[PDB]
């Protein structure tokens, strides 16, 4: 499909998925890329939205923008249904309108029954009811891919979804309260590392601070000793990972090889993924090995997520980076 | 809630639960309706619903508007999901924007499971996959139930969705209202009326396509007004509770296709046969919910067709 020099949108392209697309691209020589912030273009609001499609004329889109669905923010229910589902409609009516020739969606494993056994088949869709926290969030990402099928089935367009569970890349917030799991657990490994090191003076430059009372009181409150690391919870709930890379490296790939034709005519989605899980304590153990601490994990007092990824196999794309690359990657860019 | 001089928006006001809902409400005094064409106001439109809301600001919200799924337009996968979300969307959010006091949504069976059991408890949403025709626009319903119990949820509104399986009405448009139809002209046919005049139809039967065991739940218009009505007044989402609180709505009585035709047939006194031709999902409500609150239906399916075909014969 797309050439060199093919005109490309990635919608959200400021985001962890989207940063990826724009340096993989960039490096691959497609030099017809189109960008707008949220400044320029609210992808919520369908008049710019439509604008933008008429007097842009993209041949290609990549749909990464959402808003995201944690623990922090789990308090809006419905902006996650509300606003993700007009994002959807808004970019997926106005490429048909304007003859896009091919679109790429990203969809969440949430989107799965809660009690659905693993590893995840697509056709386990609607076998059951949602998790709670995030059931308005999955609910629009069962709406993104029935969106994306129905035009495919009624208008012969090419919108394909592409399903995955938790994506991390290289470079990562490792801010205490704003981090995710990995980059989390490898500051707390790496500061537990420095005190059984008495490595007092690069704590203090770690932490921004000047006071060692102050900075020992922290880390105790955060878990973090010289002995051990405290992990929330029972460790048994397991996870699986993809690096930002491969998540574009399979994007990627889907807008060249994989048409809508290739996959029929109900669950035409695809899971991707590297088709590996860990528990939370596989991982605490991982990360603890890079860093090289040589103390403990304790645990303080139930959904696991894996892709069986038997589809996309077939249609002859595969994972490059195992989870202790990745973090080994991440490590060595924090210590820069 | 709602006073005789409340202001209240009906959406869709020309379709069958709309014709009925302005009826109802002004026989009751509720006078002070704001009511829109789809050439006033096309409500897919963001802008243009957005700009309503500002101008009109009102007070109570029946959201009746749809692109409705049927055996001709079943080809239109595409549009049943995308217009029945933007009009969901539209009319939700600007009605929270605008400060609206309650909305009440509309539902569909085809929302539920195609192998659940009958009668339909409202706890089963999600238990099982949806009938292929109807697979897009109940996935649409689905994300309308869901965005009224969202925002209650997390911005306190009193948005309330009511869930049912086939209306008709006394002025209506469909499987009864094509019945009667049916029926009318065979009956013409058979009394020599060219002037007043491959459906099956002729002056000595009226055949049906199928065995006609399929059971269907029939709701009035009048009954569907007095439950929206009912609800407007008395239910409130603390009322409710969190998940699963959309309530049925219906007479929780159902009949086979057979049964309809036959009566059908008898109210219309049409004097030849009516054949089956022999070349599967029911649908029944569980009304327990709506009971439980206080409502329930006033009109039985012999009486309401009755009503229909005295205002067809003018
Ligand atoms: N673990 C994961 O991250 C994960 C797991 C499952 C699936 N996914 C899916 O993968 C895709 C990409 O996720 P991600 O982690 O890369 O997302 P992200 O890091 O949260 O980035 C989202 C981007 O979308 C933009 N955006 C949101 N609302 C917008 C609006 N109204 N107008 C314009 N831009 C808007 C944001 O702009 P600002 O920067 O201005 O805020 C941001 O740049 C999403 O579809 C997501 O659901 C990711
Ligand atoms: N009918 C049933 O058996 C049944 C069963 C299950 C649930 N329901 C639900 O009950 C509600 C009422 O159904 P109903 O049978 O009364 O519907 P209806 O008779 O089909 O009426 C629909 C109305 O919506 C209007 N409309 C559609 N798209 C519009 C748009 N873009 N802008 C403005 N107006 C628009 C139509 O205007 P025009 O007249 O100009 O086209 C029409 O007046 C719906 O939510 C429906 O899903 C009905």
């Amino acid at each position: 499909g797309m050439q060199t020099n093919s005109k490309i949108y990635i919608a959200g392209h400021k985001g962890t998925a989207g940063t990826a697309l724009v340096e993989n691209l960039q490096k691959r020589g497609f030099n017809n890329l189109v960008l707008k912030t949220r400044q320029e273009l609210d992808l919520v609001n369908q008049q710019a939205v439509a604008k933008f499609f008429k007097e842009e004329k993209p041949e290609y889109v990549f749909l990464t923008a959402v808003l995201p669905c944690g623990a922090a923010n789990v308090a809006q229910r419905a902006d996650f249904i509300y606003e993700n589902l007009m994002i959807q409609n808004n970019v997926i009516h106005n490429s048909f309108l304007n003859n896009v020739k091919k679109l790429v969606f990203f969809g969440s494993g949430y989107m799965y029954p809660e009690n659905a056994k693993n590893p995840l088949k697509e056709e386990y869709l609607f076998q059951g009811d949602l998790e709670y926290g995030a059931y308005s969030f999955g609910a629009a990402k069962i709406a993104g891919a029935i969106m994306c099928e129905s035009y495919n089935i009624q208008y012969g367009t090419n919108f394909i979804t592409l399903v995955l569970n938790n994506l991390y890349g290289t470079k990562a917030n490792f801010d205490f309260g704003k981090s995710r799991v990995l980059p989390a657990l490898l500051r707390k490994f790496h500061l537990a590392k420095l005190l059984s090191e008495g490595n007092i003076t690069q704590i203090l430059q770690d932490l921004k601070m000047n006071n060692f009372e102050e900075a020992k009181e922290y880390l105790h409150n955060f878990g973090i000793s010289k002995k051990s690391v405290e992990i929330w919870g029972t460790g048994k709930v397991r996870r699986e990972f993809i690096h930002s890379d491969d998540l574009a490296d399979v994007a990627i790939y889907t807008m060249q090889n994989i048409d809508f034709k290739d996959l029929i005519s109900k669950n035409t989605h695809i899971n991707i993924g590297t088709g590996i899980d860990y528990s939370i304590k596989e991982v605490a153990l991982m990360v603890k090995n890079i860093v090289g601490f040589s103390g403990e994990l304790v645990f303080n007092t139930t959904m696991d997520r894996l892709m069986d990824c038997s589809k996309i196999h077939s249609l002859g794309w595969k994972h490059k980076i195992e989870l202790k690359d990745g973090i080994k990657m991440m490590y060595e860019w924090y210590k820069t």
